[PDB]
């Protein structure tokens, strides 16, 4: 038998663990204990709130539809009304007790009608689009006027407010993102921004948008640049005039902060709140990259070690990011330090992401990996988004163990605390305490090994005496969360527990 050797010290590198790293897009199984939702995506860019149309772009035939109304769950009669998607998806937020995301559109176009596939030579401006203008320099009406060729952002962000109250109240919209992936509008939207976007270009847009937003609510945070993968971190997907531009900067990521930074300054206030990126993983395994489909034992292998990208050096996955720019990873680290250093106090954002397997042991072990490393590594949101579609149910169960443990909401601590373990390949852990309890303290490992259990021996530094443990987890055999045998015996703040192949536990363990 191998045994895994496990320090935690309560004492040691306290930090806050951002309740919105616990987040999606779309929702999944509905008992995850959400905190934060996102409404954004492809079909964001060209969606028109007047008339809660939008346009699928490259994903199905270019077509304008009812798609958001659908996926919202509204009514013919509901889509008629303005803002009714929007509405729709924050009074949900308000009865999940979550954050809202919504996104704005920037691509310059959205969708004038539902009347489908619209053709190349019927591209923006034509009878099918109606322009985008930031600031309407009018009254805003909340029956916004449906005959004329424009829809008003600020009209849309004042109809939010008129409705809910500002960002900074307990019931207003909180996050505004710039738009989705500009790097790929070109590709996903060439229907409304044919050209690939410029460098400059996203920054003007970008600053022009975040001005408009802030003027009617200074207190919402704005996110951007919402970049798609790691081709636009490095220069915006080949962006144009990314020569002309780049000067003595890294990559574009670092330009981006440097000119919202310039620009902020020059108007007088902060025009960028979150810097926001999208992460699926490249990383390979049996000649799969683990964000396609399930795959071979490699690639479970490779799904479940693919979350060291995120913050081990010593890890290099196979992938091109990997191969031909190692010195971006591991990719947290090095996106705040750009963030640090380029706009201090700029906060950071995973708005989708994806390890795959969906429906697989690894894919469930891999997320309960990932929330434990977003949570310590300073991420202030983090959003799933579902690559397959129906069920996802090991992803779920990964939130599941973190989130609602017991069926009764019961949650990892907020404060994360310093967790370290004998075999980083094998094992991961996490542990936490809530507003620095010396009673209750929560653990949270894994046995990423397809073959072999482990005893994982904990070793606990705390300043009360734990007594006893509860168990939670689950397994290849059930994506359910189920209770596990006790823990009984706790001597000397020491105890041993097996950990199966392919398990994840989370373990409570109390003073009384
Ligand atoms: O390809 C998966 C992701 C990549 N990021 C995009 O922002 C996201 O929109 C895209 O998913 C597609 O999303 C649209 C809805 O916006 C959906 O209809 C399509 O099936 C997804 O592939
Ligand atoms: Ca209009
Ligand atoms: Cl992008």
């Amino acid at each position: 038998a191998k045994t895994i050797t496990i320090k935690v010290d309560t004492f040691k590198d306290r930090k806050p663990i951002s309740p919105y790293i616990y987040g999606t897009n779309q929702d999944l199984a509905g008992d995850e204990n959400m905190a934060a939702r996102r409404l954004g995506g492809n079909r964001m860019t060209g969606y028109n709130w007047e008339n809660n149309m939008s346009n699928a772009g490259s994903d199905w035939q270019q077509s304008s539809d009812n798609y958001l109304c659908s996926n919202g769950g509204l009514t013919q009669a509901e889509c008629e009304k303005p803002g009714a998607v929007t509405t729709s998806f924050h009074d949900q937020s308000l009865k999940l007790g979550t954050y809202s995301l919504v996104t704005l559109p920037m691509a310059g176009y959205v969708a004038k009608d539902g009347n489908g596939s619209v053709q190349e030579s019927e591209a923006a401006p034509s009878a099918r689009w109606n322009q985008v203008v930031n600031a309407k320099n009018a009254p805003f009406q909340l029956q916004p006027d449906l005959n004329d060729n424009y829809v008003y952002v600020d009209e849309f962000v004042h109809f939010l407010v008129n409705k809910y109250g500002t960002a900074s109240t307990k019931a207003g919209v909180k996050g505004y993102a710039l738009d989705n992936e500009p790097a790929l509008w070109s590709h996903t939207h060439p229907r409304i921004h044919g050209e690939k976007v410029g460098a400059k270009e996203l920054v003007d847009r970008s600053v022009s948008l975040s001005k408009a937003v802030k003027a009617i609510d200074a207190g919402a945070e704005v996110f951007g640049p919402v970049l798609y993968g790691f081709g636009a971190y490095k220069d915006l997907q080949t962006a144009p005039d990314w020569d002309s531009v780049k000067g003595n900067y890294s990559w574009f990521v670092d330009y981006y902060l440097d000119q919202m930074r310039l620009s902020s300054q020059v108007e007088g206030k902060r025009l960028l709140d979150v810097f926001d990126v999208h992460w699926y993983p490249e990383a390979m395994g049996g000649g799969i990259r683990i964000t396609n489909e399930v795959g071979n034992d490699e690639t479970k292998k490779a799904r479940m070690q693919a979350p060291r990208t995120l913050w081990d050096p010593t890890y290099k996955e196979d992938s091109w990011i990997a191969q031909w720019n190692s010195e971006f990873l591991p990719i947290l680290p090095r996106l705040k330090q750009s963030v640090d250093k380029y706009y201090p106090g700029t906060k950071l954002a995973m708005t989708e992401y994806s390890y795959g397997g969906e429906n697989d042991i690894s894919g469930g072990i891999a997320m309960t990996d990932v929330l434990g490393i977003l949570g310590k590594n300073d991420v202030y949101m983090a959003n799933y988004w579902k690559l397959k579609d129906g069920v996802n149910n090991y992803v779920s169960a990964a939130y599941k163990l973190y989130r609602n443990y017991d069926g009764k909401n019961s949650t990892f601590g907020d404060t994360s605390v310093s967790a370290q373990t004998s075999d980083i390949v094998n094992s991961s852990v996490h542990a936490s305490v809530t507003n620095a309890s010396d009673k209750e303290l929560h653990l949270v490992v894994m046995n990423k090994s397809m073959d072999s259990a482990f005893d994982a021996q904990f070793d606990l530094s705390g300043a009360k005496t734990y007594i006893s443990g509860k168990v939670w987890g689950f397994d290849k055999n059930s994506s359910q969360i189920k209770e596990a045998a006790p823990i009984t015996q706790i001597s000397g703040n020491r105890f041993t527990y097996t950990v199966p192949p392919l398990t994840a536990y989370h373990i409570v363990l109390t003073t009384g």
